[PDB]
C-alpha cells in the first residue's frame, strides 16, 4: 500500500524522508540545484491546512525513488519546514496550471 499516492505515483514514508533529509541538508548548507533553485520556500498560495509551523520549503520527490540532482524536478514534492518536519506531499499531478493539489 502507498503512504502517499500523487496522481499515480505511489511513495511510502521511507520516500518522504529520504527526499526530505537531502532537501534540508542543502537547505542548512545554503546551496541549491536545478534550474528551478530547490530547495525554496514555500508560500501556501493554495491555503493547505498544514499542522507544523512556517516557513515551509518544497523539494521534489521523485517517482523513480532516485533523490533529485538538478534534471527535471517532475510533478511531486515534499515540504518541509525549519525544524525538519514534513509539512505534506504535494503535487502539480491532478491541478490547473501551477498549482499544488495535496497527494493523499
Ligand atoms: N503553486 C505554488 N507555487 C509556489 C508556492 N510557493 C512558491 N511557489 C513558486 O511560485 C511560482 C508560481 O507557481 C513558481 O515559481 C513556484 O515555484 P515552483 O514552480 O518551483 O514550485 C506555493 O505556495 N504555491
Ligand atoms: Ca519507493
Ligand atoms: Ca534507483
Amino acid at each position: 500500500a502507498c503512504d502517499y499516492t500523487c496522481g499515480s505515483n505511489c511513495y511510502s514514508s521511507s520516500d518522504a524522508s529520504t527526499a526530505q533529509a537531502a532537501g534540508y541538508k542543502l537547505h542548512e548548507d545554503g546551496e541549491t540545484v536545478g534550474s528551478n533553485s530547490y530547495p525554496h520556500k514555500y508560500n501556501n498560495y493554495e491555503g493547505f491546512d498544514f499542522s507544523v509551523s512556517s516557513p515551509y520549503y518544497e523539494w521534489p520527490i521523485l517517482s523513480s525513488g532516485d533523490v533529485y540532482s538538478g534534471g527535471s524536478p517532475g510533478a511531486d514534492r515534499v515540504v518541509f519546514n525549519e525544524n525538519n518536519q514534513l509539512a505534506g506531499v504535494i503535487t502539480h499531478t491532478g491541478a490547473s496550471g501551477n498549482n499544488f493539489v495535496e497527494c493523499t
